[PDB]
């Protein structure tokens, strides 16, 4: 289960081909699951999706943008394939019944959660990408980027960098 408007969750910003290649391919994450991300074609989205457990086990499609119409009536049509949709909702319904290489789209990735933390001090930041957060609210870890900042997800589903002392492990 993934609700295809709001796939502005499942993109990535940032992340590589193969950043995702490595995330899916975990052993656990299992078939059917896929997310978005940065195509390395310039301007362009893809979709990577885990498909198989034996032989290859991840695929990437390109996803590309058209032109809008020129009336300044359209919304660019998107492309994978020959199989044209007229936007994303619809390209990703599409394939939760149909198979791209070996899978059908199934459930949306989530990085998985290496830690409870409860915050023991409000951290308002000082970056775009870090997590802004109040004393006694709970987020995930999901990755400890360095010796002094991790990565969180909070109950919204937002993400970024938090101080390792400004939390405490549960």
């Amino acid at each position: 289960g993934f609700d295809p408007f709001e796939w502005r969750s499942f993109y990535f910003p940032g992340m590589s081909r193969e950043e995702a290649h490595k995330l899916l391919g975990e052993p656990q994450v299992s078939i059917g699951t896929f997310l978005m991300r940065d195509s390395s074609r310039p301007g362009e989205y893809s979709l990577t999706v885990r498909e198989a457990d034996e032989g290859n086990a991840v695929c990437h499609y390109l996803i590309e943008r058209g032109e809008p119409k020129e009336d300044g009536t359209a919304a660019a049509g998107v492309k994978i394939a020959n199989q044209s949709f007229p936007d994303i909702p619809a390209l990703l319904n599409h394939f939760k019944m149909r198979v791209l290489t070996e899978a059908s789209l199934l459930a949306a990735y989530k990085k998985p959660i290496i830690e409870v933390v409860v915050g023991t001090f409000k951290f308002t930041g000082e970056r775009e990408t870090d997590l802004p957060f109040e004393q006694g609210e709970r987020l995930e870890i999901l990755s400890k980027t360095n010796q002094d900042w991790w990565e969180a997800r909070n109950a919204l589903g937002t993400t970024g960098l938090v101080p390792a002392n400004y939390v405490q492990i549960q």
